[PDB]
């Protein structure tokens, strides 16, 4: 199992960022994939998850603004972070349903106007 996150950046409130998660190696079609995020002092929290059928779940903080999707060809899970708010500033991590190791994640900062 190997998780590789790509993307990130400094965004403005109302802007957009696209993160990707690659699950090379093991059976990348056995369980779900999820995006998590963590802020200083706080606990890591689920953002969104997708299963092999394409079904999705979202945290209420991001429902309607973020979209999770999968490219079964390239074996990539995307987090489409739209309508960004300062609340979205965090390190973002992707994880499969078989738990295990965390990747290094990638950092997102959202600045107010």
């Amino acid at each position: 199992v190997q998780l590789v996150e790509s993307g990130g950046g400094l965004a403005q409130a109302g802007g957009s960022l696209q993160l990707s998660c690659a699950a090379s190696g093991s059976t990348s079609r056995v369980n779900a994939m999820g995006w998590y995020r963590q802020t200083p002092g706080k606990e890591r929290e689920l953002v969104a998850a997708i299963d092999r059928s394409g079904a999705t779940v979202y945290s209420e903080s991001v429902r309607g603004r973020f979209t999770i999707s999968k490219n079964d060809a390239k074996n990539i899970v995307w987090l489409q972070m739209n309508n960004l708010t300062t609340e979205d500033t965090a390190v973002y991590y992707c994880r499969s349903g078989v738990l295990g190791s965390w990747g290094l994640g990638t950092q997102v900062t959202v600045s107010s106007h």
